[PDB]
RNA sequence: AGAGAGA
């Protein structure tokens, strides 16, 4: 399930994310978890819990290696 | 499951959480109780009834600590 | 489940309750009935069937309790 | 089940009803048929089939005794 | 059987031009050339587009069609 | 599954696809992958994960057989 | 709460 790949990586790898919210809204940070219907980013220090229902797109810094 | 961690911690800490919701609005208050829809948020003593599907983010005023 | 006890508690004590929309409409009124997928609001006498999904929020006049 | 009931009622007294859509456009007619996902709305004649995902509101002319 | 279905079935069939307006108010005007569960699959002058039914608000025909109600 | 037959063209064929999402923004890219819930397009050789739940219309380069 | 798409 590449949803599920991909979330990892940029996980394990510590990768910065733009995260774009379904309503244009924008965060960036570090996805430190997340389970079915959520994603836990951190952006300087702090912690979002984002539901994946509200998100458009993880565009991230560096790419992530995937099959 | 994170979610319900989260939202059982800011609960039981009585954190507070600035709930972001999708139709732009942001709302600073307290957990008070939520179920697998719905999360029951007390801003300055009033009751709020949220649709989870209506909310983008949860920020808490400080970090909670989850097992991941 | 806090859903359903909320509405019936505002529904049992003709509560007001403004509800704001998805889209930051706002209405008020009582609500007179719900199922799964819909609420039944009355604003001044007039019905009004409203879907859940765009609800964003319930904010009562006078505080629920719930158990 | 309230919706069904509601919808049920303002099709067979052909009520018409303003149907607020999650963007706050309004569309005016009578309801002449509908499924889970779709309501058959006739305004001025013309045919549209609308999803239930995409309506926020009916509002009825009159109105629908219920139970 | 569902409204559903015989609605973009028959617009299908009589290559029906509709307008297609989205949940943010953008509308498409194109025929139907098939649809599943989840997509509708339109033409706008021989350009395709794969729709999901989930980002469509309502499907207006200028032409009215027979249903089995 | 019109759907799925596709993504899958225009991810072989490695078309350039447009993609409006719900809020109207546009991404040109090629598909790389897709599952049951999310669509993997690269767009200027950086990948870009989409929910499709957030996705409107694709909209093709050259079209596809279905 | 009245509908043409680069967050």
């Amino acid at each position: 399930n590449i949803q599920d790949q991909f979330l990892n990586q940029i996980r394990k790898e510590n990768t910065y994310v733009t995260v774009f919210l379904l309503n244009g809204f924008q965060l960036r940070g570090q996805v430190k978890g997340f389970d079915n219907f959520t994603v836990l980013l951190e952006s300087e220090g702090k912690q979002q819990l984002i539901y994946k229902h509200a998100i458009s797109t993880f565009a991230p810094q560096k790419n992530v290696q995937l099959e």
